[PDB]
């Protein structure tokens, strides 16, 4: 027992499958996102209150909270649009359109300096996502596209985006299988591998950034030398329940979710990993030497597919997110022993 779970409860404001949910970086919020575009943001400690809710007319694809301004969240639309969304004050603060071709906003970063954020824009899935994509970086005190970064060999949909702790670094993982590591003061690509077969669906930083981690349509779990592009340093075939694709099936109806918010999230120091399964998330510890993963630690808790998940801390104490199908929200409270 390396962790003791003081609880856990549910959150059933969402009566559709979750899309994201992240912790705000005061670690006392809540953002989350549905299929039927409803974001809700919420409290839970020490109860679960709701300070805001809202139906988007546009699709909503991405979500992400500002680092410098606890109040401020970030929101991608699936028709070219990225909004400043105040909770407090429960209104758009601004819309901005992305004059292009690319109106699916997939992923959002915010630098932790706050001064920046980075978006990814694809074009419109095929009738697969192997479609085009840009990188775009913002200024936030203008909140204007400053540039967008070149992608290798070709324009492609990026799935996920993070920034290092300084903000000098940004990894991405895209469609076509590849990372890419932005160095974000030279605004260039520092490195790039080939990482999935199929896409990439989340990217992170370790603790000690010498590695990433990455996590794909092939079910692997890999972690990479940041010094040496491409080479690995471990790798594990997770469960396909961490990977997907999501079902839900009265009979004939099933409904199916590709990932597409965070399928991996860690402790805050990066020595233990939350990921989905069926019935609930499952924590692995990281840096182990044996080839198989084991669980250490199961939260349960699901009557439904875990499609994405989140883990933060605040006054030394862990909050794990569960998020599944039928869009309940399990918030399991986890002291480090
Ligand atoms: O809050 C604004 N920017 C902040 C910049 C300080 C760091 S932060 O708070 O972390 C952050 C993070 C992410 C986005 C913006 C900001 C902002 C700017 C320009 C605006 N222009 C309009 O037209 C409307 N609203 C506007 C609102």
């Amino acid at each position: 027992q390396p962790f003791i779970v003081l609880g856990q409860e549910e959150y059933g404001e969402h009566h559709s499958s979750i899309m994201h949910c992240r912790v705000d970086c005061s670690g006392r919020r809540v953002a989350s996102l549905d299929v039927d575009g409803v974001i809700k943001v919420w409290s839970f400690n020490p109860i679960m209150q709701t300070k805001a809710s809202s139906i988007s007319k546009s699709p909503l694809l991405s979500l992400e909270w500002a680092t410098k301004r606890d109040r401020l969240l970030l929101l991608g639309s699936g028709v070219g649009t990225v909004r400043l969304y105040d909770t407090e004050a429960k209104k758009n603060l601004c819309e901005i359109n992305i004059n292009d071709n690319m109106p699916r906003i997939l992923s959002l970063a915010c630098s932790p300096n706050g001064a920046s954020f980075v978006c990814s824009a694809a074009a419109p899935s095929l009738t697969m996502n192997q479609v085009p994509g840009r990188l775009l970086l913002w200024d936030t005190k203008t909140m204007k596209q400053q540039l967008q970064f070149s992608l290798d060999p070709e324009p492609i949909a990026i799935n996920c985006t993070a920034f290092n702790h300084n903000g000098n670094l940004l990894v991405t993982g895209a469609a076509d299988g590849v990372i890419r590591l932005f160095d974000m003061q030279q605004h260039e690509c520092a490195m790039s591998w080939r990482a999935h077969y199929g896409e990439v669906y989340s990217v992170e930083f370790s603790y000690d950034e010498n590695t990433v981690y990455s996590i794909g349509e092939d079910g692997k779990f890999i972690q990479w030398n940041i010094h040496k592009s491409g080479l690995k340093v471990s790798e594990y075939s997770l469960p396909s329940d961490a990977t997907g694709p999501f079902v839900l099936s009265y009979s004939g109806y099933k409904q199916v979710q590709v990932p597409r918010g965070r399928l991996f999230a860690f402790d805050s120091e990066g020595n233990y990993m939350l990921t989905c399964s069926a019935t609930g998330g499952v924590i692995y510890k990281l840096g182990g030497d044996e080839k198989v993963l084991e669980s250490c630690l199961s939260l349960g808790g699901h009557r439904a597919p875990v499609v994405t998940v989140d883990w933060s801390t605040a006054m030394d104490c862990g909050t794990c997110l569960t998020a599944s199908m039928d869009g309940k929200i399990k918030l399991t409270t986890l002291l480090a022993h």
